[PDB]
C-alpha cells in the first residue's frame, strides 16, 4: 500500500550517509509518525538498520548483510567478477582470463567460478547480476551489437539480470562519483577497440531511442583522395586499436599497448609523431563532444592514458588551441572499478525499482 | 499543485470535459469542480460541459531576432495567434532592435484582454546560457547591452531569451507529442548549423546553453601536407554552399539563383548539390550515432523551397545507415520558432513544465 513511500525512504537512506529519521521526514515532506512506521517495516524486512543536549537522533543505514549482488564485466581478454553487499560495498573482486571470443567460454567461467548458493554471510544471498558489455543494448534489454548472453546468465544464476554497455555503466559511476559537484551533465568517454560514450543528461543515463546514443566511434569523417571524398568511421582512425594497427603497418611489427608505451618512452620518432597526432585528434574529439553535448565534464577511459596519465595535460594543452570553454577534462575517476561499480548501481536500481540512487561506492 | 495539473490538462486537450480531466488526473469530480471554480474565478479558464483556456485572460509576445528582421508575434493566453508583424532591421546593432521594440510595440495595449501583456519570448541566432546571459550573438553587435534586461525594462513583464533552434525543438515536441517522440532534434541550416535537442521530453541546453552547437564541430582537411581544421558551418551551411558556388560560377549566388540554376540543370550546381545532399545525409547519420533521436526535423530555406530534396537526403542516408530514424522537414516553416517562443513564455509565466499545445497559424 505504502510501497512508493517505502521506496522513497529507502532511497534517502542509500543517498545520505547515516541520515536521521527527522531529516528523512524533512526531505520527503512526510510526518515523523509515518516515517517511523515506514522505517519499522524496512527494519522488519532487514533492509535497513539503526546506526549504533536534548533527544538523541535516530540514524539509519542500508543493511549490507540483506543480500549481495554480482557485477560482471566482459572485457576483450577477461571476465571481471565483483561481489557487492546490499549497500553497494565491495566484498571481493576476481579476474578470469578469457581463452577466446566464444560466449560458451564466458558461460563456462561463470558456471565454474560462481557459486550461486553461497550466501557470503548475508541473509538472502544473491539478489541480482549486472552484465557489462562492449556492445549495444536496446531499451528492451536486447543485445543488438540463438539466445542472449544475459538471458543465459539469468538462467544459470536464477536472479534478476541487467545488461548494459560498459561506457553507459562508467557514466552512471561518474554521475555518482561527482554528484557532490552537481555535475548533472557528463560524458564517460571510452577509447579502446572502438570509441564509446556514456551520456549523463540532466542526471539521467541517456540511451537514445535504440540504446545507441553515444556510439561516437561510428561518426563519419571525410578525406579527399584521388579527387574522391571517402568517409571513414573515427574509431577506424583514432581508437586505441586503430593507433596500434597503424603503428604495426609503419614499424612492420606486431604492436601491443606494452610495446607502444616502451617505444614512446624510448622516443622512437615514428611512435612520437603518431602520438602527437593521436593526442591532437582526441583534443578535437573533446572539442566536438563539447559543442554537441556541452557537458560539465568528460572522463576519459583509455588504457594508454591510464598507463601514462601525464598525456591528460598534453590533451588539455592541445584542446586550448581549439576552445576556451572551461569543460573539465579528466581521466576516469576509477581505473579498476568505474564500470563494475556502475554495474552495481544499475542492478541495485533494477532489483529495488528505484531510480536516482546517488550512492558513491568507494573501492 | 493540482491547480497547475488541471490547467495543464485544459491547455493539452483543447475542449476537455470536467469528467475527462478527473479521469486523466485520477482526481475525484468534486475536487476537479472545486479547482475549476478557482481557475474560472481567476478568469484563467472559461466554459464552452467543456473547458477552454480563457484566451482573453491576457496575451504574450513572441519575438524572433533574425539576420535582417524583427519578427513580432502576438498570442492569446491559450497560445492562439492574434497577429504577426515583420520589421526591417537596418543594421546589426542591438540598439536598433530595441528601437524597433520601443517604436512598434504598445505595451499599454490590452487587445481586448483583461490583463494585457503577460510576458515576452525572445528568439536569437546565438547562445543563451542557463542564467539568461547571451554569450554568443554572431550577426549582431551587442555593445555591452543585456537583451533580457533591456527588453524586461522596456516591457515590464517576465522575459525569456532562447536560441532559435531550441525554440523550434520545443515546437516539434508539442506537434509530435501524439507520436510519443520524447527524443528529437530540430536541425537548423542557414548561415550556421544549429540543433535544438529534446532529450527525454525536455529541452536539453547543456552546462553553458551550448548543447547542439553542431556548426562549431571541427573537421580536418589536409592542404599542402598540413592538416587544417574547419568548422562544418564554414563547409556545408546554406551560406557556405552559396559561397562555394559564388567562387565556382564567379557571380554573386543567392538562394533564388541556386534553385534557378539547379532546375536548369547547370552542371556545376547539379554536382555541388549532390555533394551537399550527401554531406547533410552523413550529418544526419552522425547526429543519429551521437544522439540516436526518434526523429530529426530539418529547417533549411533551400529544402523548404524544394521539399523533394528530403527524399534525396533520405535515399543518400540509406547508404550509411539502416536505422529507422524519422527524417523530416520542419513541421512549420513560417512559425515553428515563433510558436516555440510562445510555448517557452507560457511555461515560464505559469511555472508549468510540460505544455503540449499545437497551434500552427
Ligand atoms: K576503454
Ligand atoms: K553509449
Ligand atoms: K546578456
Ligand atoms: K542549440
Amino acid at each position: 500500500p505504502m510501497n512508493d513511500n517505502e521506496k522513497r525512504v529507502l532511497r534517502e537512506i542509500y543517498n545520505h550517509h547515516n541520515i536521521s529519521r527527522t531529516q528523512i521526514s524533512k526531505n520527503l515532506e512526510i510526518n515523523k509518525a509515518t516515517i517511523s512506521s515506514i522505517l519499522n517495516k524496512l527494519k522488519y524486512k532487514s533492509l535497513v538498520n539503526e546506526v549504533g543536549g536534548g533527544r538523541k537522533p535516530i540514524l539509519l543505514k542500508v543493511n549490507h548483510l540483506y543480500g549481495y549482488f554480482i557485477s560482471l564485466d566482459l572485457t576483450y581478454s577477461s571476465v571481471e567478477v565483483m561481489y557487492n553487499y546490499f549497500d553497494g560495498n565491495v566484498i571481493k573482486h576476481e579476474s578470469y582470463d578469457l581463452p577466446d571470443e566464444k560466449v560458451s567460454s564466458i558461460l563456462s567461467i561463470i558456471k565454474k567460478h560462481i557459486d550461486i548458493q553461497e550466501k557470503l554471510d548475508t541473509y538472502n544471498g544473491l539478489l541480482g547480476v549486472s552484465v557489462s558489455i562492449h556492445g549495444v543494448v536496446d531499451n528492451e534489454q536486447h543485445v543488438t551489437y540463438g539466445i542472449s548472453i544475459a538471458k543465459k546468465i539469468k538462467e544459470i544464476t536464477n536472479v534478476p539480470v541487467v545488461v548494459e554497455n560498459e561506457a553507459n555503466l562508467s557514466a552512471l559511476y561518474e554521475r555518482n562519483f561527482n554528484h557532490n559537484l552537481s555535475y548533472n551533465n557528463l560524458i564517460a568517454l571510452s577509447i579502446h577497440k572502438g570509441i564509446g560514450a556514456g551520456l549523463i543528461i540532466n542526471n539521467q543515463l541517456y540511451r537514445g531511442a535504440n540504446g545507441e546514443a553515444g556510439e561516437i566511434g561510428k561518426t563519419l569523417v571525410s578525406k579527399v583522395s584521388d579527387n574522391v571524398e571517402i568517409f571513414h568511421k573515427i574509431e577506424d582512425i583514432f581508437s586505441q586499436e586503430a593507433l596500434l594497427h597503424n603503428l604495426s603497418n609503419q614499424l612492420n611489427e606486431k604492436m601491443t599497448l606494452s610495446k607502444l608505451i616502451q617505444f614512446y618512452n624510448e622516443k622512437n620518432p615514428v611512435v612520437v609523431e603518431e602520438m602527437e597526432q593521436f593526442i591532437n585528434k582526441i583534443a578535437v574529439l573533446i572539442h566536438n563532444l563539447n559543442t554537441q553535448f556541452n557537458p560539465n565534464a568528460i572522463y576519459i577511459n583509455c588504457p594508454l592514458f591510464n598507463e601514462m596519465p601525464e598525456i591528460l595535460e598534453a590533451i588539455k594543452n592541445q584542446f586550448k588551441q581549439y576552445s576556451r570553454n572551461e569543460i573539465q577534462i579528466k581521466l576516469t575517476s576509477n581505473v579498476k572499478f568505474a564500470t563494475l561499480l556502475g554495474g552495481t548501481l544499475a542492478i541495485i536500481q533494477k532489483v529495488l525499482q528505484i531510480n536516482d540512487i546517488y550512492l558513491d561506492i568507494k573501492a
